DNA sequence: AGTAACCAATAAATGGTATTTAAAATGCAAATTATCAGGCGTACCCTCTTTGCGAATTCGCGGCAGCGG
DNA sequence: CCGCTGCCGCGAATTCCGTTTCAGGGTACGCCTGATAATTTGCATTTTAAATACCATTTATTGGTTACT
């Protein structure tokens, strides 16, 4: 939805300086969109 | 041949807030080889000559042309 | 001296279908040189057996005894 994507040093300094924080937060939200719940209609973009 | 839920207690039940660890791996921009792409030159003598042969027997119509009182 | 010939332009139904995607020019050769296009290393960011540093509310063990087949 925005025009670039910002690493992941920019996002860090940004929101909290961690790094391994923010790969802890991606693995999470990985977690949670393959719980069978929410992924429902994203499967129907399966063949591509 | 054995009743309790009394009131403390024990840490285990989690899933959540982070600065670390350095190793790895993953990308990144150099050096360093191959090969490709241009330029030049050639000294017996040689001199209009090749074409199109016909976007191919149309036809009907129009009009802008040269000759002519 | 304002008439007619002769040039050159311009135009000619509608949809589908089909099909061979297809061939034909007849002229040289060997040097230097730069000019790319290949190929070779290191450094940024992930991701790191995991290791690590705090908050957390919810069972577990629990503190066992007073009644009693």
């Amino acid at each position: 939805d925005m025009n670039t994507d910002y690493t992941l040093e920019e996002v860090g300094k940004q929101f909290d300086v961690t790094r391994e924080r923010i790969r802890q937060i991606e693995a999470k939200a990985l977690r949670k969109l393959r719980h069978p719940s929410r992924s429902e209609v994203l499967r129907s973009f399966l063949d591509d």
